[PDB]
């Protein structure tokens, strides 16, 4: 179905180690808010709040 381009998923769990980094849960829906300069680190919106995740855990769900 469509959904939001900016709406991701979890790859892998992601704990965060503080400092205004989110933890995620594999499969965990996750809708981006924005990038850092080379767009490796995401501003994220989850469940349970909004924080840095890193790109190589996460992946667009849109095809």
């Amino acid at each position: 179905m469509e959904n939001d381009p900016n709406l991701f998923v979890a790859l892998y769990d992601f704990v965060a180690s503080g400092d205004n980094t989110l933890s995620i849960t594999k499969g965990e829906k996750l809708r981006v808010l924005g990038y850092n300069h080379n767009g490796e680190w995401c501003e994220a919106q989850t469940k349970n709040g909004q924080g840095w995740v890193p790109s190589q855990y996460i992946t667009p769900v849109n095809s």
